[PDB]
């Protein structure tokens, strides 16, 4: 909208993920197989998310990416926000974040690769432990959390 | 989700909107007081969108935004996607885009403001003829359109 002038910025990647949440506000998260190199790794947890097909809808993929990973057939709630990153070669990535809601009946069976060690439900008191801890790989995750919380009506984190 | 470091591009202005798409497949739009030109405003269009407040929802923001300035009750049926603007002042804007429809029982009303001289439903007939005369302030919306009618199973556009 409106008429002040503005170039195009080119995104060349989207990826698309969810904040899912039980009935108890727990948080649904995948683990990284392993740290890239040091130490005996103890990879660290983002939310459930991947690639946007070029041209696919991204709602969808969130979707889609959910499913894939976790076993969990969910349904978008509400979008929660984008952010955009840059990797070190100049490519831009545009992240978005859905607050979602896993269909009734379902079993958590994660899809586990070079890439994904597990997937589970973690609680807000431990999900603020894992923070303070370092082991949430995109601090968005956070505030992406607590945006959830409050949309659902949920205690807000310690921590 | 990733290991893969990327830095962050702070993204200052976000903006959000609707292509709002009545029963028949046509397309609301609004229409600026004029463009500044030589003796001539004669109004581009564009859809409904406007400023999404520091932290507010987006998608609420689109709601927000399509009621102040056409006077239409709208529900967010399924986001489109979201695209990246520079400022020549190097501020980077992103811009939300939802498909959504209108309550039933309303009445277009637009808000005129200095920014806004009307608001009205086009058809996908006369959007290709406005399109094609240049008269689509961002190209986007077509493609926005374009996407919209497919999700709707509407036939697709002439331009
Ligand atoms: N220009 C680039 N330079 C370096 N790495 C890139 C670039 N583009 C993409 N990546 C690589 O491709 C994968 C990027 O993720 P992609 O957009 O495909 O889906 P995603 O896993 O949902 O998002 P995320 O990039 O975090 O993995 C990264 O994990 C990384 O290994
Ligand atoms: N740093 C900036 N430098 C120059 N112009 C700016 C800057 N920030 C915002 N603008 C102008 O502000 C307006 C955007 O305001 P806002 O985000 O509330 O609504 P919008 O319609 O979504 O945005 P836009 O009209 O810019 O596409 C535009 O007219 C744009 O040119
Ligand atoms: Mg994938
Ligand atoms: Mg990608
Ligand atoms: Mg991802
Ligand atoms: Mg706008
Ligand atoms: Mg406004
Ligand atoms: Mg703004």
């Amino acid at each position: 909208m409106e008429h002040d002038e503005r170039t195009h910025v080119p995104v060349e990647l989207r990826a698309a993920g969810v904040v899912l949440l039980n009935e108890r506000g727990d948080i649904l998260l995948v683990q990284e197989k392993g740290i890239p190199g040091h130490p005996e790794k103890a990879g660290l947890w983002h939310i459930p998310s991947g690639a946007v097909e070029d041209g696919e809808n991204p709602q969808d993929a969130a979707v889609r990416e959910a499913c894939e990973e976790t076993g969990l057939r969910v349904r978008p709630v509400k979008f929660l926000g984008a952010y955009l990153g840059r990797f070190p070669d100049g490519v831009l990535i545009l992240r978005h974040v859905w607050l979602a809601e896993p269909e009734p009946g379902q079993t958590l069976a994660p899809a586990f690769t070079d890439e994904i060690a597990e997937a589970s439900f973690v609680s807000r008191e431990d999900f603020a432990q894992l923070y303070a801890a370092g082991q949430i790989r995109m601090y968005q995750t956070k505030l992406f959390y607590a945006d959830a919380l409050r949309e659902k009506g949920f205690p807000a984190l310690p921590v």
